[PDB]
């Protein structure tokens, strides 16, 4: 039975509005309703992995697991295995996988982050799950961010706290946050970004939604505008939105948006908004294709509609050779030529690099680079031809060209990372000097760039 080179992943996010679900929710897992929907001819084909994020979830873990498993069994005739479940307050993540994957999944991690301080600590935050699927690392984050149209900057802060403090994936990757730890990272939830138009325009917005004319609404969506201005979710991707706003509905119909200020809303307007979102970030040149992104039309117990997204995702096998794992393969090497980091920092410490990758036995520290002043005020750290030759555990090009090198640039004075990035080994050629590039981030904000050339030797 061959190991897969691609899997499909279902991502669901639903703010349940503290109400139990209706008796049938299969439309969610079938990607049917509005937006980019799944073809009817696929209905019986199970996804490999289902990741369900809920917010304002009133159910016990047992109660929800029973509903989810019975839903999937009805659709697929498959009894899914529970990989992980984790709840913070009323924020929950469930991961289910086909039974055939049970011995492909390992290193399962769960964690949560509570956002805010005092007043603002006690119901918002995030849960997450990570695991290895054969040779591929997968991370999943369900976040319920701060509500309210005038709190976009709080949501951006909540994002920054979650990616700093959520402890998922390989703890040996100590310089790297969750935005670098995984081959594929999916981040979803009630992100709570709103359509920023005047309150007086509520009925105009409603009109536009009835005409399925979303363009003048999406141009005011705070998540799209904040992302464009690099304030949040830097280096993530979202599929184009082609479904109606998923909030705020009157319960038990989808015919009415309930936007007016009420005592129950703290006298806040809730103009129709795309609160409920799915974004992802995959390592460079790894296959990932969104095959659905939409909302259900027939699940009406909440003031939010469920959102679904599905993905094709490239995966790799747990590679064994005669040599690695447990030794190097002398037929393999990675060389970095003419490399330099450009950093936005005002500081004047020396810097060194760390190279981290599961193709190495352990991470590799470089010598200090040579600081120069850039023409436009920047710090340029030159490494020249000084960088250590990296010795991969396996030299087979079928393995090595699928790998990635994480890079951290660290202060010699503090050993703190000033920037993290990632280089693919999926090169156009081997034994050939080729340009490489990554942006560098720290706490998920842009701090610089790393560029130079690579020369990869494989056994072929
Ligand atoms: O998140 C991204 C993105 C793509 C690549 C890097 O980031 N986008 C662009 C594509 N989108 C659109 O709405 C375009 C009309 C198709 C949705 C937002």
């Amino acid at each position: 039975q061959p190991e897969p080179d691609m899997i499909t992943i279902f991502i669901g996010t639903w703010n349940m509005g503290n109400a139990p679900p209706p008796k049938k929710i299969t439309s969610w897992f079938l990607s049917k309703g509005q937006g980019k929907t799944r073809d009817d001819s696929a209905d019986y084909i199970p996804h490999d992995i289902y990741v369900i994020g809920t917010q304002e979830d009133p159910l016990s873990e047992k109660e929800w697991l029973e509903i989810l498993k019975h839903s999937l069994q009805e659709i697929t005739s498959v009894t899914f295995k529970t990989v992980a479940i984790h709840t913070l307050w009323n924020i929950r993540i469930v991961v289910l996988a086909k039974p055939e994957h049970e011995n492909r999944i390992s290193h399962i991690c769960t964690d949560n982050v509570k956002t805010g301080i005092a007043n603002t600590l006690g119901n918002k935050g995030a849960v997450g799950v990570s695991f290895m699927f054969n040779g591929t690392s997968l991370g999943f984050v369900n976040s319920h961010l701060t509500s309210g149209s005038e709190k976009k900057l709080r949501r951006n802060q909540n994002y920054m706290n979650i990616l700093r403090f959520l402890a998922l994936g390989d703890k040996k990757l100590s310089p790297f946050n969750i935005t670098h730890r995984f081959t594929h990272l999916f981040w979803f939830g009630d992100l709570n970004y709103r359509v920023d138009l005047p309150t007086w325009e509520a009925e105009t917005i409603i009109q536009k939604i009835k005409q399925q004319q979303y363009a003048d609404l999406l141009s005011h969506d705070q998540l799209l505008t904040e992302r464009r201005e690099q304030k949040v979710f830097l280096h993530f991707e979202e599929e184009e939105i082609t479904f109606a706003p998923t909030y705020r509905f009157e319960r038990l119909t989808r015919d009415k948006y309930a936007y007016t200020k009420q005592k129950a809303t703290g006298m806040k307007y809730n103009l129709p908004s795309w609160c409920d979102r799915v974004l992802w970030k995959s390592y460079p040149l790894v296959h990932v294709v969104c095959q659905s992104y939409g909302s259900t039309s027939d699940i009406m117990t909440s003031d939010h509609s469920p959102v679904f997204a599905t993905f094709e995702a490239g995966v790799t096998s747990q590679f064994v050779s005669k040599n690695g794992p447990g030794t190097v393969d002398s037929q393999g090497q990675i060389e970095f030529l003419r490399c330099y980091a450009t950093l936005k920092t005002k500081s004047q410490t020396k810097f060194y690099l760390e190279f981290h990758s599961s193709c190495l036995e352990s991470f590799v520290k470089s010598q200090e680079g040579e600081n120069e002043e850039g023409s436009e005020g920047e710090l340029v750290v030159k490494f020249g031809e000084t960088l250590p030759k990296l010795k991969p555990i396996i030299s087979d090009p079928e393995y090595l060209l699928d790998q990635h090198i994480l890079i951290s640039i660290k202060s010699s004075d503090s050993d703190e990372s000033y920037g993290e990035g990632c280089i693919a080994l999926r090169l156009e050629a081997t034994e050939t000097q080729l340009p490489i590039y990554t942006p560098l981030t720290h706490h998920g904000e842009l701090t610089g760039h790393f560029q130079g050339e690579i020369k990869l030797q494989t056994s072929q």
